């Protein structure tokens, strides 16, 4: 039930200028990822995969974007609840398919980069869809992140990383949590985006400064929630709300990440059928959990590596995210 993709890397200019071979291979089509285990062209062996989707290197950011974000996304604005994960070794994609890049030289207004990822193309096109039809709405941004256990907030211009949220049970609805002093930033409109995507950036740049391997060891949670008042071309009028999450987890190479290890965990619990379901057990699990065997739409965009230095990781990957494809939720 839960929805799971790859996308793989192309080859980055150090590694062509090296006669990089490939020991990946991809079959959008066919919805398959083959991976040389033993080696050579001329003869080897390989494993196969089948996921629900599958990008190759040639893959770009709109096509990510038309066929993964925008159906999910519509989902959201319905009033549903979605998350999309990003898993896999450092180096591979997860922040380059999640958050995306700037083109090199000032070539392009931020919402026309072409090498913009998931969260920019959707706080523009939320703009650009409900303003279009009759509908009133509020969009409303959060970033949580943590690293060792410890939440932060990573778009309050008026505290700095050094001040860790606290996290407790909400009595109301079970199974939920209450970050106390998290901020919600609304967005007025389409030209309010970049700035404030500015603003978490800087924040993240004094967050790295102060932990240790803070961009690999932890785990970010952007949240775009939009509250939703249509009103039909005949006079109705619909009160939604819809959540999207998009989580860029911590890199999944192997001190401890309690969260990927509670993770991996909850995964196995729900696939294994198992009655106890380790969730308590770290921060991510405890902020995610509907996300994870509950009421929530999500998908996992596995990124791997097609350097065969990375192939006991690129394994790892594609094994973890295979066993996701069991998992059951809504
Ligand atoms: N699909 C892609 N297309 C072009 N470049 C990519 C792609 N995926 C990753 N890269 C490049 O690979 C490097 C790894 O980037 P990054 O997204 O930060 O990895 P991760 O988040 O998995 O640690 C970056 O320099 C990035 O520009
Ligand atoms: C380069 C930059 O400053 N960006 N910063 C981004 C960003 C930073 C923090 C939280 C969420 C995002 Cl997403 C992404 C990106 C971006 C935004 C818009 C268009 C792009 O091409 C890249
Ligand atoms: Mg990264």
């Amino acid at each position: 039930n839960i929805q799971v993709v790859v996308r793989c890397r192309p080859f980055n200019l150090a590694e062509r200028k090296a006669s990089a071979h490939s020991i990946v291979e991809c079959d959008p089509v066919r919805k398959e990822v083959s991976v040389r285990t033993g080696g050579l062209a001329d003869k080897s062996s390989r494993k196969t995969y089948t996921f629900d989707m599958v990008f190759g290197a040639s893959t770009k950011q709109i096509d990510v974007y038309r066929s993964v974000v925008c159906p999910i996304l519509d989902e959201v604005i319905m009033g549903y609840n979605c998350t999309i994960f990003a898993y896999g070794q450092t180096g591979t994609g997860k922040t380059f398919t999640m958050e995306g890049e700037r083109s090199p030289n000032e070539e392009y207004t931020w919402e026309e980069d072409p090498l913009a990822g998931i969260i920019p193309r959707t706080l523009h096109q939320i703009f650009e869809k409900l303003t279009d039809n009759g509908t009133e709405f509020s969009v409303k941004v959060s970033l949580l992140e943590i690293y060792n256990e410890e939440l932060f907030d990573l778009l309050n211009p008026s505290s700095d990383v050094s001040e860790r949220l606290q996290m407790f049970d909400d009595p109301r609805n079970k199974r939920g949590v209450i970050i106390k002093g998290l901020e919600e930033i609304t967005v007025h409109n389409k030209d309010e985006v970049y700035q404030i995507l500015e603003k978490g950036a800087a924040k993240r740049t004094t967050a790295a400064t102060l932990m240790n391997a803070y961009s690999s060891r932890s785990h970010s949670v952007f949240s775009v929630t939009i509250h939703m008042k249509e009103t039909t071309i005949d006079g109705e009028e619909l009160v939604k709300i819809g959540k999207l999450n998009l989580v860029d987890l911590a890199g999944s190479e192997n001190n401890i990440n309690q969260s990927l290890l509670t993770l991996g965990r909850v995964i196995t619990a729900l696939v294994e059928r198992t009655p106890h379901v380790p969730y308590r057990e770290s921060k991510l699990t405890r902020i995610l959990q509907d996300s994870l065997g509950g009421r929530t739409r999500t998908s996992i965009i596995a990124t791997i590596s097609p350097a065969s230095l990375n192939l006991e990781e690129t394994l790892s990957t594609l094994e973890y995210a295979h066993r996701a494809k069991n998992i059951l939720n809504k």
